[PDB]
């Protein structure tokens, strides 16, 4: 007895195109490929897809994998779930484009997992059954990578450029649990026209909470990713990269960050998040406000 599903898929605008889509189905318990489906868009770009899928009922794990080279061609060979779990945990290298930018045709890699999903009977092939992934209404991708968002709210005249650096070299399609073992070299932001903002994309890094800034064991405080800030009179400033939800211990973003104080910051950079840098540029030195938001 069958199930026909009805999956909306969407991005949680290049940022936000979904130029492919694999979805892989396997059975909860004995790991058999149970469905798969694969979606494109010739063009210009979609940020969803609406699909209809057959197969049978029970607990069911759920892949979807977007934008991913010839993914279509990688599905041959993820025959069940050992296979598919291992496909997700590949260290897979940044295209270079993308610390700078998504394309028209080159999106970010994009996924999302749901693992012992209850796949009930029903439906029909034009009436078919809502997918609701752990309750929710529609498949919400996340973005291998985070956004990092430098602001010059002041001063901006002072400025010659802005560079990320440490960013890990590798994303990868579920979350990381280590350190990078390789990064990237140092990439210029892209001013966004002429305005005073400026903006690149890394992938998820983590760091040790052993670790902090000047204390990392490496001389370049890798793995810390952060942003230096070059001035016209050739002085630099570099600013750490962190996590940190709500009030910063001490008021001041700058210290913390670079571990001055008692209480040390995460410096994990995450998936799918948006770091946001407000920064006055003054003769002799910077001042520095920080927001984390979802993207």
């Amino acid at each position: 007895p069958d199930v026909y599903l009805l999956v909306n898929a969407r991005a949680a605008d290049f940022e936000d195109r979904v130029h492919s889509l694999a979805m892989l189905v396997f059975d909860s318990n004995t790991g058999e490929k149970v469905a798969e489906h694969f979606s494109s868009s010739i063009g210009s770009g979609t940020s969803t897809y609406v699909f209809t899928v057959k197969l049978k009922p029970g607990q069911r794990d759920f892949f979807f994998v977007a934008n991913i080279p010839n993914m279509q061609t990688a599905m041959a060979s993820i025959v069940n779930k050992s296979d598919m779990n291992h496909f997700m945990q590949v260290f897979r290298d940044l295209d270079p484009i993308h610390y700078h930018n998504a394309t028209n045709n080159n999106g970010f890699p994009m996924s999302r997992m749901y693992s012992n999903q209850t796949v009930t009977i029903g439906g029909t092939i034009t009436q078919p059954l809502p997918f609701k992934p752990d309750g929710e209404n529609n498949v919400k991708l996340q973005r291998v990578v985070a956004k990092l968002d430098v602001n010059i709210v002041e001063g901006v005249e002072n400025l010659q450029k802005i560079e990320l650096c440490n960013a890990n070299v590798h994303y990868r399609l579920v979350p990381n649990q280590s350190e990078p073992i390789q990064f990237y070299g140092p990439v210029e932001l892209r001013r966004v026209g002429a305005t005073n903002q400026w903006l690149g994309y890394m992938p998820e890094a983590i760091v040790e909470s052993t670790k902090w800034w000047g204390n990392t064991g490496n001389a370049e405080n890798k793995p810390i990713n952060f942003f230096r800030l070059t001035t016209r009179g050739g002085l630099v400033y570099d600013v750490p990269i962190i996590t940190h939800e709500g009030a910063i211990p001490g008021g001041q973003y700058l210290p913390f960050a670079k571990g001055l104080l008692a209480d040390k910051p995460s410096y994990t950079v995450y998936r799918n998040r948006h770091y946001i840098y407000r920064i006055k540029t003054l003769p002799d030195k910077i001042e520095v406000k920080y927001s984390i938001c979802d993207w």
